[PDB]
């Protein structure tokens, strides 16, 4: 059912505000949103192009892509996921960088790395192992499925830690400012690697990444005061989703709360900030949310707020804002500091024009999950013409091609 | 100016809670309030007889008293204040918790290490050092008046360390049960010894006890396990004041964050409660205030809320809960989940019937800061006497004497 919604031009939403070095003029964001309609050597594609040309036509919207991968050993997915490790990469995702900002928009890229929820039949193509902080499973059936192919979990060493600082997500951030990105986010959430690294139920490491709070935010740290010096800290983001359970992080049930794993790091990134190397924005995941589903009003079991007593600078939220719709209370509780952006997701997915949607208080259609992670323009890029011009097979057919 | 207020007989605030093995009767506290009229050699006396005795009518009442020494080495204070380390203390400290429990009501005792801010003066004519975490001064004055005398203030060593866990607080503990205290209460809170430990500014030991949030932590737990397994848990009960700036503690300005060095703290008690060893109160001090003094509304820069995020037990809340008074809007909802209890030090000063007053809306008579500190009854006692037959001079004449 569609969802029927007030004005927000008159709100702090449509006041511009200043993230990095780029102000934005609308406090609306789409935040990274997997779609697999990559191609299948992980290069951009014409369907990426038209779906983020689609979303960036109110004049300073900041766009958020999806998950990208920093290195082959940094991909294990089934579908076709974008990669920024090679030229090729970069030069396509650069046709639609240029198409974003000829529309006066911005775009920050998320990076990637899976670990231990690789699948490991993927892995085993390319010559490589799952890996980790320390060598543990989601599930006991993703632990039985990987040995079933002969390759298990391993636990990087010392060595392909400092790797990750200085050649993995180095070249990456590199690939990714010869591609036109205006920022390029470390995905530190949803149980996938850095979040691995940073909490006790996933990383039981003997080394300095590990047997602390200290050591095991130690390499979360090392990628942002490396890269603010090859990027500078200004096109630096981060994403947390410190109450998720998604891919089993045990969240508040560890032996470690989140409240206090998720102070220390943003307090750390606070300390930084304080001496001029302040990254551009912190990215968060309201409990409301938990990965790329929503979670019930009794599960919800502690806020973010803490984040916004620790740091000073840009805070970007997301996770289902139109539950308390029509009116958005809480929403526009959450912009009044006038430094906090939020995140549309799925709704982003089915309205291509959103952040127009939203000003005028135009009901929101409705998205269709089902196709949220197919291969074709089904569901993908469909939202953005006549509904009565879309001919279904036609476009299932229509799968991603390259671009020019 | 004296302060109207509604009547809370039909709040929460006098629904029974079971706290350890003992039911109160109200949720409202007497907070720890040091007071200096306890004898010249720190043993109780016929005043603070009366002074406790007095505030324990409403049956079911839960009293904390004013800090205690537990040992020479933890006093360092000019006033007269009590301790809980030898046997003649304890049998006068009997005689105040028989008054409280013939009368249906608790009494916890706060155990208290002055630490880094000992008055140098004192301990010399103990011959003893200024101790601590590590070897640092309030202030700057604090540093030379300590030089001054020649006595400045040392670093327990790592075996001085074991001694306040297995000497020091035991024989305490041990005191205290033998004194008749149905809790004992570590006050890990106001930059005293515990809270010296706790927090970066005043910890930078090389040792176990310091270097980690752990480590600092380390010595903390060690005393609550320890005791547990001497009092048993539902004896014990802590306080902190994760915000205040109280003799020089950094707060949200050290180089951990308190809700870094806290929810890590509270989640660990957290973890024992779950074994079946849960301590019976975590006692918080709101950011309104800092130790005895408030703090303005655009110095709180943070919120308990965390505590009841991680502790799904009892909580103390106290600081300026009038502020919203005649309604106490914000003390209705901090008592909202029926595990929290509110405490009222100053007013209770002058309200010997405090209990009573709030339960039926009595105007609550102002507190006389002057007379906080001193020496004689004049301002400590008077208040349950009709005001008209106060004699200011026969009762600033007396002075603590001895009981019976
Ligand atoms: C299909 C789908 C794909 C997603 N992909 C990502 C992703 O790659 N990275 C990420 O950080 N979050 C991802 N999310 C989570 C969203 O960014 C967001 O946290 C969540 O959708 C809450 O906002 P919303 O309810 O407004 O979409 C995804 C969500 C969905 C539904
Ligand atoms: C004179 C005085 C003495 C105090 N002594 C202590 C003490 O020994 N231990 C302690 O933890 N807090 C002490 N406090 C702080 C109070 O327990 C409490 O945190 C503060 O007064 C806020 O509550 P109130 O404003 O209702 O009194 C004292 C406060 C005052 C005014």
């Amino acid at each position: 059912s569609s969802v029927k919604i007030s004005p927000l031009k008159d709100s702090e939403a449509f006041q511009s505000i200043k993230v990095g070095n780029n102000t934005l003029q609308t406090k609306i964001v789409y935040p990274p949103t997997t779609r697999f309609r990559a191609l299948e050597d992980h290069t951009p594609s014409d369907l990426q192009l038209q779906y983020y040309g689609d979303r960036s036509t109110f004049p300073g919207t900041l766009l958020i892509t999806e998950a990208t991968f920093v290195s082959p050993q940094a991909s294990g997915w089934e579908g076709a996921a974008p990669g920024i490790w090679t030229d090729k990469h970069a030069k396509a995702w650069k046709v639609i960088t240029d198409k974003v900002h000829a529309n006066g928009s911005f775009v920050s890229t998320q990076l990637i790395f899976l670990g231990r929820v690789a699948d490991p039949a993927v892995m085993k193509t390319r010559g490589l192992n799952p890996v980790s902080a320390s060598a543990t499973y989601e599930s006991d059936a993703a632990k039985e499925a990987a040995e079933a192919v002969g390759n298990p979990v391993r636990a990087l060493t010392t060595q392909e830690v400092k790797d990750l600082v200085y050649e993995a997500y180095t070249n990456a951030a590199q690939k990714a400012m010869d591609a036109g990105f205006d920022y390029i986010e470390l995905h530190a959430a949803h149980g996938y690697l850095l979040d691995q690294f940073l909490q006790p139920c996933t990383n039981q490491r003997t080394d300095e990444y590990g047997g602390s709070i200290e050591n095991r935010a130690r390499l979360i740290l090392e990628l942002i005061d490396h890269l603010s010096t090859i990027v500078g800290a200004d096109k630096i983001g981060i994403r947390i989703s410190p109450w998720a359970t998604f891919q089993n992080m045990k969240a508040h049930k560890d032996t470690v709360h989140p409240l206090t794993t998720f102070s220390y790091l943003v307090h750390e990134l606070q300390q930084r900030a304080d001496k001029g190397q302040g990254i551009a924005y912190i990215s968060v995941v309201e409990p409301r949310v938990s990965g790329n589903v929503d979670v019930s009003e009794e599960d919800q079991a502690g806020d973010n707020e803490f984040v916004s007593k620790i740091w000073k600078g840009v805070i970007l939220k997301a996770g289902n804002y139109s539950y308390d719709a029509p009116e958005f209370k809480t929403l526009k509780e959450d912009i009044a500091d006038k430094r906090t952006l939020v995140g549309f997701s799925r709704y982003f997915t089915s309205n291509p024009n959103l952040v127009w949607k939203l000003r005028d208080g135009i009901d929101l259609v409705p998205y269709d999950r089902n196709t949220f992670y197919s291969d074709n323009n089904y569901g993908y890029n469909t939202f953005s013409m006549d509904s009565e011009e879309v001919d279904k097979e036609l476009e299932i057919k229509r799968v991603p091609s390259a671009i020019e």
